[PDB]
Formats: C-alpha cells, structure tokens, sequence
C-alpha cells in the first residue's frame, strides 16, 4: 500500500494505488495523486 504522501498514482499508474491503512489516495492531478 502507498505510504503517506505518496504517490498513489493518477490516469496511467499501475503501481500501488492503494493507501495505506489511515491514507488516502487523493486524485490532485489527472495523472498525479497522493495519498493524503
């Protein structure tokens, strides 16, 4: 799971989209997000 402050990923990751427990994975940009 993506830690805090992580890039959880927008449009086109296919990494960890998941947060971690406690974090979410907040769309900022249409490619970049992060886990807040």
């Amino acid at each position: 799971t993506q830690c805090h402050y992580g890039q959880c990923g927008g449009i086109g990751y296919s990494g960890p989209t998941v947060c971690a427990s406690g974090t979410t994975c907040q769309v900022l940009n249409p490619y970049y997000s992060q886990c807040l």
